[PDB]
């Protein structure tokens, strides 16, 4: 429902997550966790660090 912007490079580290560069647009899928969040990168969907991006 929400955008996200992605504050930095992160590169995934397991399946479940996801990549995302600087400056990319996120649509947030689900932010319950305080840590980690689902987000939709382009075609992709995956979790990223709730710390790493910013809500829009
Ligand atoms: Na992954
Ligand atoms: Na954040």
């Amino acid at each position: 429902k929400e955008l996200v912007l992605a504050l930095y490079d992160y590169q995934e580290k397991s399946p479940r997550e996801v990549t995302m560069k600087k400056g990319d647009i996120l649509t947030l899928l689900n932010s319950t966790n305080k840590d980690w969040w689902k987000v939709e990168v382009g075609d992709r969907q995956g979790f990223v660090p709730a710390a790493y991006v910013k809500k829009l």
